[PDB]
């Protein structure tokens, strides 16, 4: 499986490193698929590039 | 709804702020869905990262 | 500009046609870009594929 | 945060429901983000649309 | 490298198989990357979901 | 067709320029579609934003 997560900028390297592993584990557990086949892509968004209800977050 | 718009870099903060609101309004109008449920993601592409007809824009 | 809009399935072809035109006009307006240069992708989501808070919405 | 997970088709609704909840809880854990603010998109891939090394896997 | 290719539906399995192999070989060539490390995703678009200039193309 | 390729950062401008053309040619050949209708988006990922098997590449 291939997961792309869109998150707001500001997180540290450690939180994003935990994000990749815990999500890959949750995908491997829920789908009974090999952990080694799971790939995770983290995409950071600037505050001016993400909107909720037509307004910036 | 969740909209991701791929645009070329070079726009100002104001044009992208208008982009998020006007697109979210157009999605809310066309789908009769609550404006607050609409999310918009702006993804900027460098000139060397976007091609048309096999050539750079 | 290229826009991909994730929406829950269930809309008619007429509503999804309205969604493409209203969003394209909104993108062309906010960025002062040629309308013919704007492309919109509609990606439908089944009720079993979209979640909010880990729960299927 | 918004997550889009590309998986090969074939899973049941119960497995894809488990996938949405376990991933959302993993994202909320790693980023200390509100669970209700996490959205997950499941995009199924036919066996004829996914390739590894130019060969259909 | 991971490639997602949005195409209008209608192609045969043989053409979409050719598309995956030719693109993977092109990516492996340009980046000097291992072919087995290249994955290609084909995302079909209905004629009612793709627009050019706000009009369904 | 619209192709988005997720590649690791570190490539030069020339390798990415070759990537756009060779992939657009492979898409145009495999689908018998006009080369001018093919668009390619290159998305770079930092080393801390891409995982394989729950670990960083």
């Amino acid at each position: 499986p291939i997961a792309q997560i869109h998150i707001l900028e500001g997180r540290s390297d450690e939180q994003k490193e935990t994000l990749i592993r815990e999500v890959s584990e949750a995908i491997s557990r829920s789908l009974d698929a090999p952990l080694t086949s799971v790939r995770v892509i983290i995409t950071e968004m600037a505050k001016g590039h993400f909107g909720i209800g037509g307004e910036l977050a």
